[PDB]
DNA sequence: CGCTAGTCGACAT
DNA sequence: CGACTAGCG
């Protein structure tokens, strides 16, 4: 996510119960209840044991929300952004490094030791989420399973209007531009919120409480998409912002030591990087539900061409990318794992 | 003051 | 993932 950010923009959060959310939508980034109850059960997983914990984990959260008659609606992370893979990959060999590790630490007494590399080993499959999908469906539950990351899926549930606010842990949502954000929320109902109009109670952003410049500053401290430069940390971005209420972004990067009054160096893989990384946080593709088709987050403006977005995002069937929402179709093999049919 | 790289906790007994 | 902090500009 965007690293400090819940802390700089700390003055816009305030703390809630959901009760505030009756009879209202809200749309979870379930992957962090998955994480949190993986932690749990983090040996049994890691042995390739049997364990079913964390589906009950997240029910408890489930069961919560209901009992406050409020409606749910389950996310889950699909395809990995084809940029990321790199990323993803190398988290995929930190985690096997903990496992193999871990193991060689259970020949050797130190449990401890064991314990906290088995934890840090977690890898959430698909499979796990199926299964809490199931979970969720046989108690009346909406899941969706995202085109890629869960993080615009949500920021699209709320910016259409179809929930109301976002739990989760992840900062990204704010990027995405999320106008309700819930975070910290326990077993039993309370947690922070961070409202994006509220944003403005924070004196440290300035005039930086719109959508795209906030975007800006996230991107600009260092985002999953991009690395910040060297020695560039949310403060120095917002001043960036502050300083220059031009709206060409680029041009404004070019120069940003004369902002900051440092002395930087910008190379064009930088550049590209942020505009793809802009791209990416605006035009990343989503399936709207009900239309039942793949768009990108926000619509296309005139100024940028869709035909180069391969990064943000690739189009398939319509039917297929249904039957993948649905989580119906596996996310690797394509193939028809379930055959849930919400028209029954 | 601000930024970076790193550690540590999460669950739950 | 965030919270938190030593070490440094
Ligand atoms: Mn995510
Ligand atoms: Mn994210
Ligand atoms: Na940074």
């Amino acid at each position: 996510g965007i690293q400090g950010l819940l802390q700089f923009i700390k003055e816009a959060s305030e703390p809630i119960h959901v009760r505030k959310y009756k009879g209202q939508v809200v749309a979870v980034d379930t992957y962090c209840w998955l994480h949190k109850g993986a932690i749990a059960c983090a040996e049994k997983l890691a042995k390739g044991e049997p364990t079913d914990r964390y589906v009950g984990f997240c029910m408890k959260f489930v069961n919560m929300l209901l009992s406050h008659g409020i409606k749910p609606i389950l996310v889950f992370d699909g395809c990995t952004l084809p940029s990321k893979k790199e990323v993803e990959r190398s988290r995929r060999e930190r985690r096997q490094a903990n496992l193999l590790k871990g193991k060689q630490l259970l020949r050797e007494g130190k449990v401890s030791e064991a314990r906290e590399c088995f934890t840090r080993s977690i890898n959430i499959t698909h499979a796990m989420a199926h299964k809490v999908i199931k979970a969720a469906r046989s108690q009346g539950v909406d899941c969706l399973v995202a085109p890629y990351e869960a993080d615009a899926q949500l920021a699209y549930l709320n910016k259409a209007g179809i929930v109301q606010a976002i739990i989760t842990e992840d900062s990204d949502l704010l990027a995405f531009g999320c106008k309700k954000v819930i975070l910290k929320m326990d077993q039993f109902g309370n947690g922070l919120e961070i409202d994006q109009a509220r944003l403005g109670m924070c004196r440290q952003l300035g005039d930086v409480f719109t959508e795209e410049k906030f975007r800006y500053m996230c991107i600009l401290s260092g985002c999953d998409y991009l690395s910040s430069l060297r020695g560039i940390g949310l403060a120095k971005a917002c001043k960036v912002l502050r300083l220059a209420n031009n709206p060409d972004i680029v041009k404004v990067i070019k120069k940003i030591g004369h902002y900051l009054k440092m002395n930087i160096t910008v190379p064009e893989d930088y550049i590209n990087g942020f505009i793809r990384a802009n791209n990416t946080f605006l035009y990343q593709l989503v399936f709207d539900p009900i239309k039942r088709k793949l768009i990108p987050l926000n619509a296309y403006e005139d100024d940028v061409d869709p035909e180069t977005l391969s990064y943000a995002g690739q189009y398939v069937d319509d039917s297929i990318a249904l039957q993948i929402a649905l989580g119906n179709k596996d996310i690797n093999t394509f193939e028809q794992i379930d055959d849930y049919n919400p028209d029954t």
